[PDB]
């Protein structure tokens, strides 16, 4: 289904899986993903008894930009504040998969009454180093000048490096049909984004109460020295690595992920 | 005429003055601005026997956005690179106003070689501190929701404060003109494409040794900060201020600019 917003005309494609009456977890994609990414994680927590929101970011597969090809953070937090409140959403967990993460991060902060948790994979409440945001005039360089099938077709093979992105062509595959979907306009806006930022989410995260949790594998390097700094000023949070996994851990669905997944859940749901 | 780029769709609207052997000054507008706010310049410049280069930037009166509609300041350094280009302009002073000025710190450090000086007017080489553009959160909402004219109402009547942004009606209509010819989507993205401005220009200004001039207002706080501070990392920059100006100095026109900015432009041109 649609939400689409009359004063900033973005149109949201959503899923509003399960009964009604269960639990609410918000699922949350990385930049060049979509509800496709999640499949089995919808099929995994509908069985477990959670009503399951996805969502597609804009300029995402079915998600438009609206009247403009440029936002901020914070417009990504207003656009999942609006979808919660059509769903008449009170109190939720949200999953979100890096920049799912830190937008999950900046809700929380934001709307402490609304949120008992936060599983961030591969994601963190940090603002990124411009280092860490380097390589991303690359690939805003070819999906302008060559697109979205170029550029993951480019992310996909590492002459360089010892390894290609998958191992397996069958997640390739998986990573190619997901990411094509994605609109040049909003994989650049997305990346663009990152920016934006602000520098005193940890304190609003830490401040939120909100149970902190993070997945991140050991081969994610910027986000392992995030999560790293980030759990250095939340101590109350819950990180687990998943090792030898990398940014692209939501492709490969290690089980051991969903072991960790479903431990955390269960630590909310008891309070619940 | 216009600069059309095939790979990323832009069409830069330029104009180019004066005789082709003269000595090339490029003029740069800030946010909100466009060739028409260069009226007089353009004509003062002329009559000083210079070769006047002006053009709007993405999204602003007679520039499209192109295939997408985000980008960084290095997108605008490299459509200033691509028009200097196409106008065969191997060493030239730059002009810039406001973000313009940051365009020029930028051209400069990465091309040492094609500039003579960079005349930056309520303009730095210098990151905001978050705070600066807070206030564009509420700019850019007005814009998306209300539209630019009403963006400019607002702009120009202070309800809160002692004064209008302009005491004379006149400047306000000047500005009402220019301002209204800004696009939406070009306004939200300059806007955006500020929080992507490297940490580390004041140094590669610096390396470049081109010769820095800055013409500031007394009363633009943020830009009186950061030109003080560009000034304790450049002491060879030659800076000046208007007392009594503010940001929109190029609105009012004041004498002494232009006194001031000639000057600068007869140390430059003995130099060459």
């Amino acid at each position: 289904p649609f939400l689409s917003s009359p004063s900033n005309s973005v149109s949201t494609y959503y899923e509003d899986h399960g009964d009604a009456r269960s639990y609410p977890l918000v699922l949350i994609h990385p930049i060049g993903g979509n509800i496709l990414i999640w499949d089995y994680e919808i099929q995994l927590l509908l069985k477990s008894g959670f009503r399951v929101i996805a969502y597609e970011l804009r300029g995402h597969h079915r998600t438009n930009m609206g009247k403009t090809g440029a936002y901020t953070m914070q417009d990504l937090i207003d656009d999942l504040r609006r979808l919660l409140e059509h769903l008449n959403i009170g109190k939720c967990t949200i999953i979100g998969h890096s920049i799912g993460g830190i937008i999950s991060s900046m809700y929380a902060a934001q709307h402490p009454g609304k949120v008992d948790a936060i599983i961030m994979i591969n994601g963190s409440p940090k603002k990124f180093q411009e280092k860490d945001l380097e390589k991303h005039f690359r690939t805003r360089e070819v999906a302008i000048t060559q697109g979205m099938k170029a550029l993951a077709e480019h992310k996909l093979v590492s002459l360089d490096e010892a390894r290609d992105l998958f191992a397996d062509k069958r997640h390739a595959d998986f990573f190619r049909e997901v990411f094509t979907k994605t609109s040049v306009e909003g994989f650049v806006a997305a990346t663009v984004a990152l920016y934006t930022i602000p520098g005193n989410v940890v304190q609003g995260l830490r401040a939120s109460g909100c149970k902190v949790f993070a997945i991140v594998g050991s081969d994610d390097d910027v986000f392992m020295r995030l999560i790293k700094e980030t759990k250095e000023e939340i101590p109350e949070m819950e990180l687990r690595v998943l090792q030898g996994s990398d940014h692209w851990v939501v492709i490969e669905k290690p089980k051991e992920m969903y072991d960790i997944l479903m431990g955390f859940l269960a630590i909310v749901t008891k309070d619940v």
